[PDB]
């Protein structure tokens, strides 16, 4: 089996599968829906509570079902518990990570468009005025690009510049995979990251120097720093921090398990887990969080750029961002390496995300790398015409797998590791020759408050949030659906497939 | 491999796979939209330049590949033309059954749900009064058990009856298909093919036997056998004849070869092949012809049940026929009878057109055949929901697998057997072990006058009509485009996985 070379590339390959696009894009925009500094204790104790210790518990069953030629969910899980609906249940983790793929690709290859069409200068020259005659032409020149409905048709429809640019992200995204593991992913991670870590410093130094008579870059990192107690009660507030703790450290993906399972079976994780989350959460809070706000709040004053980020998700990344730099000297150069910056960091995110897939193919069907990549793709690229055509495709394919998914994944797993497998188990398996050993505490958090913790929350959040989805959407939704379900019932054929091929290599031998 | 046990049944297995709602619900449509008599020359001719050589042809295929333990066409295409290009096209063998399956089964439930409520009197009472009056009750009976859109929301809404019985319908293929080849099929097409009969002749001897001050059953058999020589001239008469041709013979469907490579390697096809052509003739032009149009003509006249035929396909048989019924000493019962008939003339076709995926997985992926046909019916199921809930989506399924689908498969099929394996070599593999030997002059018809014919029906098509529908269509025929576009990617790449098995057993041995 393939291996991390180094432990430098594993940490990098792990923080770039962590930092990405959740990071710079969601981040800011979760943060500032929800009260700013109200968002940041709920969010800290998610980090705490959830993100930490799931961290270390796919890391440990990675590198466990690694050891035995494993890398993905149905199999793994089926090692930490013999029964027929562990690995239906592992399904979740190569079907998750495959419908994320199908629109975070998408988004990851608009970055790229818009990257090289800020360095050309082939952007929107707003008139030299209120806000919306600077804001409206990034408005439209993202509208062209992706296509959005000018009717009551819910059809999307692709500049011919977009669609090209979103097979040549694939066609980089298999470069990179189908040179494995350590000459291909360890290998981009080791240039990827740096870079990306100057760039987004750059660019916070940047912004730190925004000023109107509306206000200074400062004003924003304060909304975002100044806690708000009145808040720690409201369940909204606790799931939209949960949710993007799940989604910023890849947890509930299948993902983080994939690449663990190529960490050698004695090599600490306890150390290299804690170090790559770290890394995340300080591109998050520090680097994510202290661009986009602060330039809009510099820019427009507070209560605008809550406005702003409840506008959409895409809006503030995409439009008001890159409106806001075309009114300082040398602006569309710095609107060139913000999404230059988002997409180094949706591509080491994109690797990682695909990789599960791959690894399935290889290890359970005995695929080599070449085809398991192409297929790979391949499935990833027909199935993204769903997501670039049909409008709010996207938005349910992120809800259902990306939201919703990795939360009953991430509770899953636990349940399976530390409750079915054995928690002394479990916990002797993470700690395994750990550089450092998990705090005594952390095991009473692993086995008690994290599963209670993610059951509450998932209660509240299918009592009083999801039957107001469940009714109030347009039937186009049930394509979306219809389909992914269709992708769930697919993979577990394959899963089907490989326990067939496992038992006539078993007989014949 | 498994084999039909005797030469009845393997007739009976055939005609039934041949004989269905193509007999009874299409050709009365396609003859009467095509002037009558005007339709049955082209068909006539059709049937002998198209229907018979391929007949013949597909039947040889199969066999041929049967003996090598090949039931479906991307094997059997690759024995015949050593050629990776010849898998790809043979995708297409397992692609348009499915497709078709998919939508036929669908259709085949129908007919159960009306038989089951027919049976019971659970239908229309019209008033005891102009035509309108009595149809309409039979127009919404159809329109609330298919679920008709009542809004502009291009969605079907089955009654919970129609869903049920749709299952129930799938159940039933399963218990036949799971039995196998000859403890399945074969047994139930001796006990479905003479029933079938029975109550075809009955309906025809009852439908004779109306009258009505608009006319006789006989005025519609004269409609039907009246030649009109100045239709010879226009393409498109000729376009629905063999389209019918090949949709009533089966043919273009990989079906007949799949159900062929049961036929032990000696055994006859010339004789065999004929008998089971000719039985689907008669059942079609003297049974399904003497039941919807004389009742119609009967009832409305000539010109008006013209008018009936091209208002869509199923309201002659489902609407139009059960309201004339209405009219008639013991209608209800009759409509019973022409539903009971309709369904077991669906059930021995879908049966058949289920096998060649059922076949390939046994054959190629080495399942069980408790597991093909429980992953076959899975597939169709499931994938049914699309051709439930999505307006029109039968009809775009029906246009590209079902119609134009065949047609270039069939000339596929007969350029790859007489053309690149060889036409003397495919010439002496038809003749073989035949009680009968194909008449001289079939050679030639076989090697030049069939691809000829089908080649130039293809272009006039593809030149004069389909451009039509590639402009004039609403955006919704994009999610079925899509989805079996999907389907014949996942079969390609199971294909794939049976080519990556077949080579790691040559490997280990
Ligand atoms: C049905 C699934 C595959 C159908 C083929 C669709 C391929 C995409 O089609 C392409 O889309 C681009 C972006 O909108 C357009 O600019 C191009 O003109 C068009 O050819
Ligand atoms: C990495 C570069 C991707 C190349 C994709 C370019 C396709 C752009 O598309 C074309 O751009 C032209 C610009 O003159 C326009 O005139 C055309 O309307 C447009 O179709
Ligand atoms: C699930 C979505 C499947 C993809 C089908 C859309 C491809 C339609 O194909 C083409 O798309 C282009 C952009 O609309 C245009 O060139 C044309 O309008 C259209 O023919
Ligand atoms: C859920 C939040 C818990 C995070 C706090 C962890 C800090 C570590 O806490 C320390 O752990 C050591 C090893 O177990 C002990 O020797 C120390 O007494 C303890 O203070
Ligand atoms: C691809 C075929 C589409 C079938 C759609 C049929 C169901 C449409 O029903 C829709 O369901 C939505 C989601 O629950 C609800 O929000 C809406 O009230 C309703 O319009
Ligand atoms: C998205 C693909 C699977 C979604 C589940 C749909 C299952 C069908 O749903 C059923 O349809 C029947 C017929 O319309 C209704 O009578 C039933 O109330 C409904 O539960
Ligand atoms: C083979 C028999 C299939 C059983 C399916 C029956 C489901 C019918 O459905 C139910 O029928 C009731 C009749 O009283 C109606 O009152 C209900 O509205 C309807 O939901
Ligand atoms: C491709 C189509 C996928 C199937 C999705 C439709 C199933 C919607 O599910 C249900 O359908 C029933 C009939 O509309 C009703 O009970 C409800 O409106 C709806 O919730
Ligand atoms: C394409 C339509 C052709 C159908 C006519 C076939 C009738 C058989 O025709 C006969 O075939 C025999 C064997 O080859 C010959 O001995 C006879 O001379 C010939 O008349
Ligand atoms: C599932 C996503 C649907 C994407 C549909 C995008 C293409 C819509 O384009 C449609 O194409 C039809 C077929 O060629 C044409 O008949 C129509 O002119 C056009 O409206
Ligand atoms: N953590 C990534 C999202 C992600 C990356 C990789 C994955 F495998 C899953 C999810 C981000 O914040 O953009
Ligand atoms: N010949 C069938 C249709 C059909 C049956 C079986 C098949 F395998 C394909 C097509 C009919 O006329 O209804
Ligand atoms: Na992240
Ligand atoms: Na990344
Ligand atoms: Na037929
Ligand atoms: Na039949």
């Amino acid at each position: 089996r393939e291996h991390w070379a180094t432990r430098l590339g594993l940490i990098l390959a792990m923080a770039g599968n962590a930092v990405g696009l959740g990071n710079f894009l969601r981040f800011p925009v979760q943060a500032a829906e929800n009260g700013g500094g109200a968002f940041m204790i709920p969010y800290i104790i998610a980090f705490l509570l959830v993100g930490i210790p799931l961290m270390w518990i796919e890391w440990a069953m990675g590198r466990y079902g690694g050891a035995q030629g494993h890398g993905t969910t149905p199999a793994i899980f089926y090692l930490l518990w013999r029964n027929r609906f562990a690995k239906i249940l592992g399904v979740f983790g190569l079907w998750i990570p495959l419908v994320v793929a199908i629109y975070y690709v998408y988004i990851e290859s608009w970055t790229l468009g818009f990257a090289i069409k800020f360095l050309v200068g082939l952007v929107p020259e707003p008139p030299p005025t209120d806000p919306d005659s600077i804001l409206r032409p990034f408005k439209e020149f993202l509208y062209s690009y992706i296509g959005v409905p000018k009717g009551d048709e819910p059809i999307l429809k692709p500049s011919l510049f977009a669609y090209i640019v979103f097979l040549i992200t694939m066609f980089i995204n298999v470069s990179i995979l189908i040179r494995g593991i350590s000459k291909g992913i360890e290998r981009f991670a080791k240039i990827a990251m740096p870079t990306l870590f100057i760039l987004a410093v750059f660019l916070v130094i940047r912004v730190f120097l925004l000023e109107t008579p509306n206000g200074t870059a400062a004003d924003g990192l304060n909304f975002l720093w100044t806690p708000d107690f009145e808040k720690l009660k409201d369940p909204g507030v606790w799931i939209a921090a949960v949710g993007q703790i799940f989604f910023t450290l890849s947890l509930g993906f299948g993902a983080i398990i994939t690449y663990a399972s190529y960490v050698r079976k004695d090599q600490d994780i306890v150390l290299s887990g804690l170090t790559a989350a770290t890394l995340n959460e300080k591109a998050e809070v520090i680097l994510g969080g202290s661009i986009s706000i602060p330039a809009a709040v510099a820019f427009f004053g507070v209560a605008n750029a809550v406005a702003i980020a409840k506008a959409g998700a895409f809006n503030l990344g995409f439009i008001t961002l890159p409106a806001i730099f075309s009114q300082t000297a040398g602006g569309t150069f710095l609107g060139f390496l913000w999404f230059f910056l988002l997409f180094f960091a949706g591509l080491t995110s994109s690797i990682a995300i695909m990789q599960p897939m791959i690894a399935f193919l290889e290890d359970e069907l005995k695929l080599s790398r070449k085809h398991a990549v192409l297929w790979t793709a391949a499935i990833v690229f027909f199935s993204a015409h769903l997501v670039m055509f049909l409008n709010k495709s996207l938005d349910e394919m992120d809800f259902w797998a990306g939201t919703i998914g990795v939360v009953f994944f991430g509770l899953t797993e636990l349940i399976i590791f530390f409750w079915i497998f054995g928690a002394d188990k479990a916990w002797e398996e993470i700690n395994r020759g750990g550089i450092i050993k998990v705090p005594r505490i952390y095991y009473y958090v692993m086995r008690y408050i994290t599963p209670a913790f993610l059951a509450v929350l998932l209660v509240v959040w299918a009592r009083e949030y999801i039957p107001k989805i469940m009714e109030e959407t347009h039937w186009t939704v049930w394509i979306t659906r219809f389909y992914i379900i269709g992708l769930f019932l697919f993979l577990t054929f394959l899963v089907f497939l490989a326990e067939r091929r496992r038992n006539h290599e078993s007989a014949g031998t």
